[PDB]
């Protein structure tokens, strides 16, 4: 269990968020945003 939950500061070039919670790092907001 090693990732970045929602509302965490992540990197766009290296998106590293929690996939389990359907998260992703966007180069627009630069943060783990819920993948709709």
């Amino acid at each position: 269990g090693a990732c970045l939950g929602f509302g965490k500061s992540c990197n766009p070039s290296n998106d590293q968020c929690c996939k389990s919670s359907s998260l992703a790092c966007s180069t627009k907001h630069k943060w783990c945003k819920y993948e709709l």
